[PDB]
C-alpha cells in the first residue's frame, strides 16, 4: 500500500542565523522536529545560512538564497534590536514574497516560543 | 463549573466601509457558526466603519490597535491591487497584532469563512 494519513512536507527552507546562536539555532531545528509530527507536517533539516551579524549581511543571504521553492523562512536574530528588527521585517515583509518570521534567540528557551513558531509555519504553508 | 475549555475571542477589530455593511454582519454571524468546532469562544468584533479610502484604513489601525487587541480584520470593497497591497504591507511593517484582509466579494463561500477561521485559530497561538 503507501500513507493514508495526510502529512505536508516541509523540505525546502531558510534559516538564517548568526554564529554566536550556532546552538539555539540547532536546538530550534530539534525541537520543531519533536512539535511538528503533531500538525501534520514532515519536515526537514532547515538550510542553514551563517551570515555577520549585521542588517545587510541577511539581506543579502535573502536575496541570493531564497528561490522558488523556498517554502519557508525563518530569520534568527542575535537580539530585540529595534532597528535591526524593523529593518529585517521590512525587507520580508516589502522585498520576499516567501512567507516568513523573525524570530529572537534569547526567546527561544521556551516551549511556548517553540510552540508559536511552528504554528506559525503551519499557517504559512497553507 | 464548566469543565470544557475554551480559547475565549473577546477583544478584535473588524475594520470595513460602509458600502459592505451588511457582508461585515453577516461575517461575524457565519464565524460565530464554525468557530465552536475550533474551541474558540467568539465575542462580537468591535466594528469600525472607516470610508473607503487607504489613508482611512490606517488611521483606524493607528488609533484602535492595542495591547488587548487579539486579532485584526480589514474588509475590503474590492480586490484593488493598490488598496489591497498598502493595507497588507502597513499590517505586516507596523501592525505588531495578527492580521488578515478579506476581500468583500469573496464572502458569498462557505469556504472563504472557514479559511478566515482557520487564519484566526492559528493567530490565535502566535508571538
Amino acid at each position: 500500500g503507501a500513507p493514508l494519513i495526510s502529512v505536508k512536507p516541509l523540505d525546502n527552507w531558510l534559516l538564517i542565523y548568526t554564529r554566536r546562536n550556532y546552538e539555539a539555532a540547532n536546538s530550534l531545528i530539534q525541537n520543531l522536529f519533536k512539535v511538528t509530527p503533531a500538525m501534520g507536517i514532515q519536515m526537514k533539516k532547515a538550510i542553514m545560512i551563517e551570515v555577520d551579524d549585521r542588517t545587510e549581511a541577511y539581506l543579502r543571504a535573502l536575496q541570493q538564497k531564497v528561490t522558488s521553492d523556498t517554502q519557508i523562512v525563518v530569520c534568527l536574530l542575535s537580539s530585540n534590536r529595534k532597528d535591526k528588527y524593523d529593518a529585517i521585517k521590512k525587507y520580508l515583509c516589502t522585498d520576499c514574497p516567501t512567507p516568513s518570521q523573525c524570530v529572537v534567540a534569547r526567546t527561544l528557551g521556551k516551549q511556548q516560543t517553540v510552540m508559536a513558531i511552528a504554528t506559525k509555519i503551519a499557517l504559512q504553508m497553507n
